[PDB]
């Protein structure tokens, strides 16, 4: 099986100050690996990848591998900069992490947007 | 820019001459718009919306709209040619549709991968 | 093939609060634009174009071009006064967008919203 | 095609195969009256759901495309750093239409074909 998704990440508004979580569960043989990616704008050159303490440790992520694949991403103290597309790729490409870099991985989306309060 | 995936389309494997249907289930206010695309390799320039009645009409796409947008993209008579990356695409943007625009930037996306194995 | 209804538009009635869907399905050669007007009385005069958006997000348009047009038009929250005329309009004409409107084809619905009194 | 066009191919770009990391070069001269435009497309199966122009400084600069219009339009296409991805059907289109861009361009294929090291 080529990985999967069984969960996909959820859009969600949000204030400033406030915290989110994203999650993440896909399926396949072999299990396969789950990366957080985020952009400003849904576009390729904007993608980069996030990791547990990214943003001075605002940002977390919690990621744990069995027969599938399982993950948490968290950002706490949420700033307007944190608004844009944020995206669960999974590869179970034995090339996936060889030196464009959505081509051996599938995506799931959700848009975060941040509000200022008030 | 609510739009949110409840359920994202499901990779799969399949035999020539069989059928496949991906499955697509999204939340926002007001109701978002689905769409289905494709590509034989995952990066932008390959992609390509699909439509009911596609690929010699081996294609069909049914889409219901309420609260909800549900839809479920088919495709019968398996070729290897099927293959590749499918893609429910999701938006409630207002400005979803212009066209001065890279098609991903104002939609959410939700990829699988189907695998096209030869009877043999 | 000119545009032509598969499924038309149909009447309802509703009460204030709920939402309503309309659906419009055309064929054709090439496949048919389609558009959604309004007016509070069916005259020429106060027919006009909705868009997605319109009236502070209430209305929707999801419009999917495949052999056919196949469209729908959903407005939520509805007041006493989103009552009237509600139109579907289809056209393959190549200079259906370019001679006023006379190259589009019209399915109308009525909409009746009473008060949840 | 036949009444409102009249280019024709002198020269025409040339399959290949090729190693991951090296270069490729396809080649397009066309000739008529008036000049001829030309246009690089590319799919990955050869049908025309997957068929889409290619631009000097696709792919993140690795595709190169220059073209000169004399008396006949010559054009070079040029890909470099080659992955398995860059495979598939790559043609030079011409016309010289008046109605070009609005078939009435005509085209000439060649297949590429890119291998890892072993």
């Amino acid at each position: 099986q080529n990985a999967g998704f069984v969960k996909s990440p959820m859009s969600e508004t949000k204030l400033t100050g406030d915290a989110f979580e994203l999650y993440c569960d896909v399926v396949g043989s072999p299990t396969p690996e789950i990366q957080w990616w985020y952009a400003e704008v849904n576009r390729a050159e904007s993608f980069r990848q996030l990791w547990d303490g990214a943003r001075k440790r605002r940002v977390t992520v919690n990621t744990a591998y069995g027969s599938n694949g399982v993950s948490v991403l968290r950002i706490t103290r949420l700033t307007l900069e944190d608004s844009g597309t944020y995206e669960c790729r999974a590869s179970n490409d034995p090339k996936r992490n060889d030196l464009n870099p959505s081509i051996t991985w599938i995506r799931a989306q959700a848009t975060i947007s941040v509000l200022q309060k008030e």
